[PDB]
């Protein structure tokens, strides 16, 4: 009751991303499967009993924390389920852990600010309360759908796996509201533990909030309007700038060529381009710590841990100075609440670090082994990983930061991949890995027509289901270089 207000001030406090929300903060095409906040758990006009389950379902860097953390945000000012809910729980999936023991009590006293949470006051009205699960994809490790037997008391004390599970098949505090955010790689699991969900897809930026960013992120009118002038012109970077995480991705480097006495260019054709622009305007130590840093992230990949302590930096040759450093550049960033936690900037640039590990001039460098554990949830899928080796294997694209990688490995890898589409084009009888649309999201990073034209072949008939602008780019690269043969 009074708790409720000591509770709702943490929030706000929090959920103010420092890192104001408000001030950046520009709004995300959100369809159901437009949507209006406050209504996302009234039921429709058929039904009567109000929506306990909604998933927000969205591509990498498309906003699904900022999404969860405007609500968080929102909710503590008393501008979003101000009459519905009384408690707003953020779970941070990538903090939480699937082995460690730990009871609903427990895990709702972690969200509170106090040592000592009216726990059993708390839990009085379920119903009352919404549990917000950021990230289900990035639980880490692997999540089983035969683990048991489910929960039903909120204070014994279950294995993460179990807690989360029971709570999401809705069996701990049954009227309990929850809001998943998700990548579309892991709703395959996800699917079987919902009960009856609203499903929500999280698109991103519209065209006219492409431009909304770009003014926000520049304070100078005319540092903003040359910005959005050359995303306008390039047709991969207005196209790719959908997704927010391009969108500042790319107003990042752009403000750093606007330091320096360079005329605004970016000549970018593929996210591996992107990346590697980005990442080469920090090269101004970047370059020396460079293995560190990918065996950092594969080992991060490998042996799923998103976020690592001063120890585990300073065990892959990140010293003091190498962080701080690292930091400053925002290539990594302090996470795990007040805790001492570090993190790559977003889950792509782990994955773009890890694929740049396979292929460092001198974990397991064998390429064979993670191509076996594509597609996996134990893994993270490796969509990026896999993506990113596509594009910088690409031997007619060279940078600074490129020719620091071995092209003697880096051909022995494209053959590898090339095997690889052979065999997942061909045989169409699995049930999801790599899809036939995105085999063509690796073709596009690959961009040289020798690798596209041959891999193009081993499709027999192109079985595609567009939804994007970005879907159509890249198929309609593919299948411009998908000539037979004899053909004409
Ligand atoms: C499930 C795997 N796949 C199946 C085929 C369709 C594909 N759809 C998308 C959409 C956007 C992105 C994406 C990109 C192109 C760049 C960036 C980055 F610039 F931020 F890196 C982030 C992204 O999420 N990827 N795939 C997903
Ligand atoms: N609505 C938004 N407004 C402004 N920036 C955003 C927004 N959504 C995402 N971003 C940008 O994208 C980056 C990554 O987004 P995030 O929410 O972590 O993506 P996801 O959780 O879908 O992987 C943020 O650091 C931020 O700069």
């Amino acid at each position: 009751k009074d708790y409720r207000k000591k509770y709702r001030k943490y929030v706000r406090s929090r959920f103010q991303c420092i890192e104001s929300l408000n001030k950046r903060y520009t709004r995300l095409r959100l369809i159901k499967e437009p949507i209006k906040m406050e209504l996302l758990f009234d039921p429709d006009d058929e039904h009567s009993e109000p929506v306990h389950t909604v998933v927000f379902q969205g591509a990498a860097g498309i906003g699904k924390t900022i999404l969860a953390r405007k609500m968080m945000l929102d909710w503590a000012s008393g501008t979003l389920y101000q009459d519905r809910f009384d408690y707003l729980f953020y779970i941070h999936c990538r903090e939480v852990s699937l082995v460690t023991q730990r009871s609903l009590g427990d895990l709702i006293m972690s969200c509170c600010p106090d040592p000592n949470p009216p726990i059993h006051k708390i839990v009085r009205k379920p119903s009352r309360i919404l549990f917000l699960m950021d990230g289900f994809d990035e639980l880490q490790g692997a999540f089983d759908e035969h683990i048991g037997p489910l929960c039903t008391d909120w204070q014994k004390a279950e294995r993460g796996d179990i807690l989360l599970s029971s709570l999401i098949r809705k069996k701990l505090l049954p009227e309990a509201s929850l809001l998943i955010t998700t990548r579309p790689v892991a709703l395959e699991k996800l699917q079987h533990l919902l009960d009856h969900p609203r499903h929500v897809e999280i698109l991103g930026f519209s065209e006219a909030k492409r431009k909304e960013y770009f003014f926000k992120y520049f304070s100078d009118e005319a540092q903003a309007r040359a910005a959005f002038s050359l995303i306008q012109e390039n047709e991969v970077l207005f196209t790719m700038c959908f997704i927010p995480l391009v969108c500042w991705i790319v107003c990042t480097g752009l403000k750093q060529q606007m330091e320096s006495g360079k005329s605004l260019a970016q000549t970018s054709k593929t996210t591996t381009a992107v990346y590697v622009f980005f990442l080469s305007s920090l090269l101004q130590g970047l370059c020396a710590h460079l293995w560190g840093l990918c065996s950092l992230a594969a080992d991060g990949i490998w042996n799923q841990k998103i976020l690592f302590e001063e120890s585990d930096l300073r065990n892959h040759g990140l010293q003091k100075a190498d962080v701080s450093a690292f930091l400053r550049m925002n290539l990594f960033q302090k996470e795990v609440d007040c805790e001492k936690f570090y993190s790559f900037i977003h889950m792509t640039f782990q994955e773009f670090f890890a694929a740049m590990y396979y292929l460092l001039e001198e974990p397991s460098r064998d390429v064979t082994v993670l191509l076996e554990n594509y597609g996996k949830f134990e893994k993270g899928y490796l969509i990026f990983v896999v993506r990113f080796l596509f594009g910088l294997v690409n031997q007619e694209r060279t940078s600074y930061l490129e020719k620091k990688l071995s092209c003697k490995i880096s051909q022995q890898i494209r053959l590898e991949l090339l095997k690889w589409i052979e065999v997942k084009a061909k045989a169409k009888k699995l049930q999801i890995q790599p899809s036939q649309l995105e085999l063509f999201y690796c073709l596009y990073e690959m961009q040289e027509e020798d690798f596209v034209q041959r891999a193009m072949d081993y499709f027999p008939k192109i079985e595609i289901n567009l939804s994007t602008r970005m879907d159509h780019m890249v198929s309609s690269f593919c299948i411009e270089n998908c000539h037979r043969v004899e053909s004409l």
